[PDB]
Order: C-alpha cells, then structure tokens, then sequence
C-alpha cells in the first residue's frame, strides 16, 4: 500500500508526471503511475478503483489530452467524489489547459477543486499534496 | 488606420489562443492587429512593442511556453511589462498553457507580474476585463 497513483494522458507522462512522481518520492512519499495511463478506450472508474485500492490518493493530470478523451459527466464527477478512509482522495491538477477547454470537454470539472500547475509550481504542489495526507495520515 | 489592440506572439500561438482572441474581440466592437507582432529569436521586444503602440492603443502579449522558450532577457521582459503611455501601462501579458515552473526557468522576472491567465479566465473574461479598461482609458 502507497501513498499516491499520477493518472494521466499519455502526453503528460515524460512530462508533468515524472517530474511530479519525483518530486514526492524526494518528500518519503512512495508514488506510481505508469499502469494509471488512460489511452481511449480505457476505463476512468476501473482504473481510479485499481489506483485507491492500492494507494491512499489519486492525482489525475487535466490536460487538454484527457479532457479530449471525452468522458461522461458520471465518470467525472464520481472521480472528483470518491472518498476513502473518511475523505477526499482523487486530487485534480490542471495542466497546460484552457478554462474554455474544460467548459467545452469536462464542463463538470469547471467548478471542483484543482491545483494548478500555471499557479502552483511542482514544489506549492508537493507542499499542498504533504499538508493533506499529514492532516489524514499523520 | 488606428487599432484598439495588437497581440505579440510566437508562431506556435498563432492559429490557436491568438486567432481565437482576435476573433472574440473584433466581435465585441474592437479593433485587433496581429498580422505583423509573430515574434522570433532575434526580433527586438522594445522596437515590435513600439512599432505596435505606434498605432495601437495596448499590447496583448502571449506568454506561452514558446514565447518564454525564445529567452529574452530581464531587461527586455521587464521593459516590457513595464511600458507606459499616456501615463498608464499599455502591455497586458497572457498567460497561456504554461507552467509557473516554465516562467520561472526561462522568463524568471515575469512571474510577480500582473497576468490574465486562459486556465483561470475564459476569453469572455478576458474579453471583460479588456472592454472595461479600453472604455475607461478610450470611450
């Protein structure tokens, strides 16, 4: 059992997410990704289940290459809601995307909590990923 | 032959947020030039902004990854951002699918400075915001 999963577009991967995955293991914290890749046609639902299953939270990358994926609204929004343990665990981070772009791919997402890699670098987000798995793990 | 707005730009912007936001305010009443502000290695930012305020009211700069990845310097950034005319800043940079992580490696001076931001403002937004400063300083 690990402390984070990175799901994200293939896009995203040598990328933000690497750089992400490092950043947190350079902070104690054990995080993987690679088999949380959606391609289209996967399935949102089954591979956030396999993710929390195995780790205490899921950060899902919001780039225009997933949004473009065209999920549900459902799959979206019971994303944004899964709860474990007695909290919140899938974590969104918009990442090099438009507001125009989710309003017109994943209108649901518009509204829901995210980071923000334009307004937080890797660190703010390390820094904000540490306070909340502190406040629920210790 | 006066315009309300020219956008600076790299190419890579060109066909996409560039295009889009010229579209969005010629729409809503304003005049837009951009036709002659792509921005390459080796252009001048202070003679393209020039040049541009030369018969244009304010400068639109795109600040995505392939502006900063041109590497001005700190004095030509700051120059920039801090262009005044009539007494008041002209230049409204853009922020656009970038990082922070990005404007700090490549255009570290201009991470404090006021931005728009198409991941938080959606061009209507920024369509507003434009229209109630042009009206303000213009009408």
């Amino acid at each position: 059992q690990y402390d984070f999963f990175i799901s994200h577009a293939s896009e995203d991967k040598d990328d933000i997410v690497r750089d992400l995955a490092e950043a947190l293991r350079n902070n104690g914290f054990e995080v993987w990704y690679d088999e949380f890749e959606l391609k289209i046609g996967d399935s949102l639902r089954k591979k956030i289940d396999y993710g929390l299953s195995n780790a205490n939270y899921g950060i899902v990358i919001i780039s225009p290459s997933f949004v473009k994926k065209n999920w549900t609204e459902y799959e979206l929004n019971g994303m944004v809601a899964r709860e474990m343990n007695g909290h919140k665990v899938i974590l969104p981070i918009w990442h090099k995307i438009t507001k125009d772009e989710v309003l017109r791919f994943s209108p649901s997402l518009a509204d829901k909590l995210a980071l923000n890699t334009s307004i937080h670098t890797i660190d703010d987000i390390v820094e904000n990923l540490k306070n909340l798995h502190h406040h629920h793990h210790h």
